[PDB]
Order: structure tokens, then C-alpha cells, then sequence
């Protein structure tokens, strides 16, 4: 019963000792960031999915912005903005550190994130565009932005922060996952490193574990395009 | 000779052992963030101002975005985006920590920063607006955003991160400094805490030390509005 909560739903009880809770939506790439970090760190947690068309009134008490993801810990603290939530999880929980100890590498990873920053909007505006015109230009935009990542980051290692997967990879992944799902892999045909990086990413056990199937993505997508409240719950 | 560097200028030499260098502009509030942190931490540094109308070609090698601020350390590393530069300085240098040790407080400070995020654009669009219409609406916008900071942050202490000044205060200050300079203090007449916070901010030795005088701001502003390359160098 991972079915989303909507208007009229009971405000949830307090997050139990030993857990953290994520307010999420199954097809939200921003929330995927958080879930990737949760999984990679082996963090014990609860998921509550939020129906984004039919939002529970109590949800604006969780995040004044009314967006997912939001973390709520067992001390009743609330954290929103996907990047903030990922950084918090890495700092507050034991195990493999996803952010490097070194201040420059940390900074460089945030600089990479900033290079990637145009992509999410391009992806949303693609899904939500129906004119032959806007496809052509959006494609050009994809090319431009992907070369930025390819050329400006000057990756020499398998992943964006070095030889092992780390925060920066998990931060950008969801939109590359979506790119594939949208059959847009050819947008990275001119960017050899980025292209290889995608293949390496899919071999990662955490990335692998959180991939959404073609079936489920398409199911969400259909209902999303019909502006249906049931889109969030596709595939059950 | 803090005169800005422009097209044709010699690319600067390597940053000397024992120093960090900031690529700046005297009337840039984003760069003010960095300079505030430099001062608060007592960090030994160089300033090189960049003429933003007449940019040195070599400057895009410092930051592909061609924006200030940029840090360059004596190991030849480059850091851009004001927030990234401030966080790096705090991590990489000794003394008073401006960010709290605790992961939640860190996160909360970033959440505050996100609440403030609409303000810089509103300020720029005010300076650069000449229609009676756009003043009225921009004023409304100011009110709206300031109540967000007032109401959503629910400050109970003198500063945004507690009883002492810290990163979050220095991050948002430049635009409140600019608000005053633009004679817009009345935009915070409905926000008592924010209003008191401004007074407390001006008592801080670092904030105090970096205030730009009414004279100099107006001098920059006049020439900025004439789209003059000499705007950066006003007051000598
Ligand atoms: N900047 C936010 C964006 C989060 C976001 O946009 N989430 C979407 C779903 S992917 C949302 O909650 N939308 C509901 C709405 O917009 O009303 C983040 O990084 O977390
Ligand atoms: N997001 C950037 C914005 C920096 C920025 O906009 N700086 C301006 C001056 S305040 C700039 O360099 N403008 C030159 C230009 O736009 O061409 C930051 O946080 O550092």
C-alpha cells in the first residue's frame, strides 16, 4: 500500500525512533535524488507518497512550498529541497560518505551541479510540449547543455567526482534516467564521456535498484498528460 | 589601484602562497557575500576587480560563466558561484565557523537561503525598471517575499541562525544593504523581526566594515544606468 495520500487523508503520525521519513512521489526525479541517497547509505526509512494534483491540506505544514521531496525525522524536524535533503542525509548518517572530505572537491561537485542546472526544466518542458517546433529547439538545447557537462567538467574518471560513484552522480542521474525513458539517448551521441558515464551508472547497484521500468514510466506519463490524479499511483 | 581590469589587460600572475584571490566587482552584492566571509574569517587575500561591461578575455578561463565572484587559490584552483565560494572559505580556513556543526542547522540555513531566493532578482528588476507600473507591483512583490522571511523562518533570535551572526546572515545581507540604499526600508515596515535584524546587522563589525557609502552607491548607479564602462570604478 504505497498508494499516494491526497485531500482528506489523516495527517500522518510521528516518525518512529530509528527511522526517517520521506514525503515523495514515485515518478518525481527530485525525490529520486533523496531515495538514491537513502538506498546508497542503507538508511532505514518510511515512504509516504503525496498526491500532487490532490494534495493533503496538512502537507503544506510539512513544506510551505508544497513540493516533494521532504524529509521528516523522528525528532520532528522537516527538511525540503532535494539537494538540501541529500546533503543532510549524508552528514547525519553513518557509512560511505557520498560527499568528499576535501573542501575543493566538495566545491567542484557543487560547480558541476550548477553546470547541470538547466536540464531539469528542459526535460519538463519536453514532456509538456506538443508542437513540432518546440521539439526541434528543445533538442538543440539538450545538445548545448550536454556539451557543457562534457566539455566544462572535463571528466577523466568514470564518475563526476572521481573513480567511484558519489553525491554528484546521484544528484544528476534522475534526469538522465528520464532522458533514456523518453527515448532521447541520441542527445548524448556527441558527448562520448557522458555516454559512457550513463552505462557505468546503470551498473551501480543503487542506481540499478531504483530504476523505474519502461512500463511504469509510460503508465504514469499517459495519465500525467491527461492531468489525471491517478497518475501518481500507476502500476498500483 | 583597485581599478577594474578590462579587455586587453594582462592575464594576472599566479596567486601567491599564503593568499587567496577574489575576482570581484565593488558594487556586486553576490561578490559582497564572499568579501563578507573573507573579512569575518580574517582571511589574507587579493582583490582583482573585473570590468563587467568590458571583460578581460582571459576571465572566461576563470569562470566559464563570466561572472563574479570567483576565487582562485595559490594551488591554482578556481571556485565560482557566491554560495559555493562562501561555503568553501568557511571549510578551508581556520577560526570562527560561520556554518553550524550540526546537520539540521546547516540544512535549516540553506532552507532560509531558499526562502530568500526571489529577492535578488526583484532588486535588479527594480533598479532596471522605469515605469510607474512596475514600481507598484515590484513593491507588492517585496512585501510578499519579506513576510516569507518573517513568517516562515519564525526567527526567535537576533540572527537567522541563532544568537550570533553566521553564514546565513552574511549570505542575505547584501540585498538588504541595497534595499536601504534604494530608500526602500519601508518594504520591511510590516516585518518587525526583519526590521530589527537589519539594525542588529549594521552593528556587526564585519557588516559595518564592508558597507558601501551612499555617495559611492549613487555614483555607481548613475553610470550603471548610462550603461557606462566606468561605473565599476566610481569613487576611484
Ligand atoms: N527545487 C525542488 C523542486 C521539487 C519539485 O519540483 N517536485 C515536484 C515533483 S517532481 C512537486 O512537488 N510538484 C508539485 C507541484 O508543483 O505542485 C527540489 O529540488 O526539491
Ligand atoms: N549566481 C551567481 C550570480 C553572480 C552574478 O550575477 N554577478 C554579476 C555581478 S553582481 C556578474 O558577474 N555579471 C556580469 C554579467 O552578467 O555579464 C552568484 O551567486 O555568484
Amino acid at each position: 500500500s504505497a498508494r499516494s495520500l491526497g485531500k482528506g487523508s489523516a495527517p500522518p503520525g510521528p516518525v518512529p525512533e530509528g527511522s526517517i521519513r520521506i514525503y515523495s512521489m514515485r515518478f518525481c526525479p527530485f525525490a529520486e535524488r533523496t531515495r538514491l541517497v537513502l538506498k546508497a547509505k542503507g538508511i532505514r526509512h518510511e515512504v509516504i507518497n503525496i498526491n500532487l494534483k490532490n494534495k493533503p491540506e496538512w502537507f503544506f505544514k510539512k513544506n510551505p512550498f508544497g513540493l516533494v521531496p521532504v524529509l521528516e525525522n523522528s525528532q520532528g524536524q522537516l527538511i525540503y529541497e532535494s539537494a538540501i535533503t541529500c546533503e543532510y542525509l549524508d552528514e547525519a548518517y553513518p557509512g560511505k560518505k557520498l560527499l568528499p572530505d576535501d573542501p575543493y572537491e566538495k566545491a567542484c561537485q557543487k560547480m558541476i551541479l550548477e553546470l547541470f542546472s538547466k536540464v531539469p526544466s528542459l526535460v519538463g518542458s519536453f514532456i509538456r510540449s506538443q508542437n513540432k517546433e518546440d521539439y526541434a529547439g528543445l533538442k538543440e538545447e539538450f545538445r548545448k547543455e550536454f556539451t557543457k557537462l562534457e566539455v566544462l567538467t572535463n571528466k577523466k574518471t568514470t564518475f563526476f567526482g572521481g573513480n567511484s560513484i558519489s553525491m554528484i552522480d546521484y544528484l544528476i542521474w534522475p534526469w538522465f534516467e528520464r532522458l533514456e525513458a523518453m527515448k532521447l539517448n541520441e542527445c548524448v551521441d556527441h558527448t562520448p564521456k557522458l555516454k559512457l558515464w550513463m552505462a557505468a551508472m546503470k551498473e551501480d547497484p543503487t542506481v540499478s535498484a531504483l530504476l523505474t521500468s519502461e512500463k511504469d514510466w509510460q503508465g504514469f506519463l499517459e495519465l500525467y498528460l491527461q492531468n489525471s490524479p491517478e497518475a501518481c499511483d500507476y502500476g498500483l
